[PDB]
């Protein structure tokens, strides 16, 4: 045993497990796959704009607790996301303003997209974020895809698309392969879509002034820089009743206990000895990653806020984004980002580059004015080829796992301990779930210890 705990993946999971073992007095040893130490928290002070930039994630959510507490001890200081002005929302082409957040009532689709909405989380409701597995309708609930539902619960075709887009770019997959339970599920365990979806607060509230990846990196220069092995991919994991032995090819290391923390299909590359039960064979087997895009567009002035609008923006047609301000004071340029996920993404993941490129800063065009038709610097990150992400922005999941397996992305087997944002009982998919997920399965190593 050289070692009491080795985690297994750097992510703000793996990093605040860490952080927690070691804290707690536990020898730690964390294993990377590669050679940078965020996980889906990717950043590069460095960035060719004008202030660091991140390619992963970076909202921090006003309810966001536990994320605030660690970075903040770090020594990391917060700053607001939100900013003043119009929503933009763009229906079937149509350029609609939302001043307030609230779109004109007179508009014939609103009403039925209320009400579809609080059906939505009236559903969610029903089946809530620790058993939902077992709730009232769970299995029926497993075996109908967001897609017919949508098709049996709402008549507009725009209600019915917004409803998808939403789904795409918050989830990384299409309405047509997420469960119904999943996603009502999802739903429930970020406190519903008015949460999930706001822009000025709800889960996009505000920013670490200096990146994401910094609470992650912060961690590993206090816990010691070196406990960090980068480029040690775990391939084969022989777990029994004494400990467990990592193996990263004809290296390997072994620890009492070790976490492994990432998403799910991540974890199923690697081989178990002996291998897994059934159940959450299963459930990481079957629980994929969504396809994502992350593009980002840098200019001299802020020419939408300073045109009366938030530079929020939700398009159901025209290329299939989600579309939020990323200027920080301390940044030195403006910056407009968007995010394509699922099919969206599989439809422009069909054209070229600069295809992309031009989609993008068309729409952009069309809706804040021509000032964003030249850009001065302009990047996108594809997450649905990375190697080790494998995905989207999170995971998700086809109708019959959550219902039958669900509860295998929580349990352990054996000395093995399960964290990544995924494990979380709530905001499993988003960075808080991360740091929870890491500190429970930490304190639950813990309490192992001390026998
Ligand atoms: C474009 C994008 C934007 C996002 N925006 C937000 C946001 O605004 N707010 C929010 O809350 N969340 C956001 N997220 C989600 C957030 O990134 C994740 O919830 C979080 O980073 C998950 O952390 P994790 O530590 O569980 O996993 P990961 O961050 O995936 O880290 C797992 C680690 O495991 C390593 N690993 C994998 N396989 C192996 C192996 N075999 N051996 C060794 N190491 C391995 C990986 O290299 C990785 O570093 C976003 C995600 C994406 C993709």
């Amino acid at each position: 045993p050289d070692v009491d705990v080795i985690i297994i993946g750097a992510g703000i999971s793996g990093s605040a497990a860490a952080k927690a073992l070691h804290d707690q007095g536990a020898s730690v040893l964390v294993v990377e796959a590669n050679d940078r130490i965020g996980g889906r928290t990717w950043t590069e002070q460095e960035g060719a704009p004008g202030g660091p930039i991140d390619y992963g994630g970076m909202f921090i959510g006003e309810t966001h607790t536990h994320l605030i507490e660690l970075g903040t001890s770090l020594g990391l200081e917060m700053t607001p996301s939100g900013k003043p002005g119009d929503d933009t929302y763009i229906v079937a082409g149509n350029v609609l303003r939302a001043p307030d957040d609230q779109l004109d009532p007179n508009l014939p689709f609103v009403p039925e997209f209320l009400s579809s909405l609080k059906a939505l989380d009236e559903l969610a409701d029903s089946v809530g974020w620790d058993q939902p597995w077992a709730s009232p309708n769970a299995a029926a609930l497993d075996s109908k895809t967001v897609a017919t539902w949508l098709a049996e619960t709402i008549e507009s075709e725009e209600v019915r698309r917004l409803h998808t887009v939403i789904v795409n770019t918050l989830l990384g997959a299409d309405p047509y392969e997420v469960s119904l339970l999943y996603w009502a599920y999802y739903v429930s365990e970020c406190e519903g879509i008015q949460s999930l979806m706001g822009t000025r607060d709800g889960a996009q509230w505000a920013w670490w002034f200096g990146g994401a990846a910094q609470v992650s990196w912060r961690i590993a220069d206090a816990i010691g820089r070196d406990k960090f092995l980068l480029e040690w991919p775990v391939d084969r994991i022989e777990h029994d009743e004494s400990g467990v032995t990592l193996f990263s090819g004809q290296r390997s290391l072994r620890a009492r206990h070790i976490v492994i923390a990432m998403s799910p299909l991540a974890a199923n590359q690697i081989r178990f000895e002996p291998a897994l039960p059934t159940s959450r064979a299963q459930l990481q087997a079957r629980a994929p990653m969504g396809r994502y895009y992350k593009v980002q567009a840098r200019y001299p002035s802020s020419f939408w806020v300073e045109q009366g609008y938030s530079g929020a923006l939700l398009d159901t047609e025209d290329v299939g984004v989600f579309l939020l301000d990323g200027t920080k004071p301390t940044d030195t340029l403006a910056t407009l980002i968007g995010f394509i996920g699922g099919s969206n993404y599989d439809r422009w993941a069909a054209h070229t580059p600069q295809e992309r490129e031009r989609a993008f800063l068309d729409l952009l065009v069309k809706a804040f004015g021509p000032q964003a038709a030249d850009p001065s610097y302009f990047h996108e990150t594809d997450w649905t080829q990375q190697e080790w992400a494998k995905g989207g922005p999170v995971t998700y999941m086809p109708p019959g796992v959550l219902a039958n397996f669900g509860a295998a992305l929580r349990d352990p087997v054996g000395k093995v301990h399960f964290a990544g944002t995924e494990a979380s009982f709530q905001w499993s998919g988003y960075m808080e779930g991360g740091v929870r997920a890491g500190q429970k399965a930490a304190a639950a190593i813990a309490e192992e210890l001390e026998r």
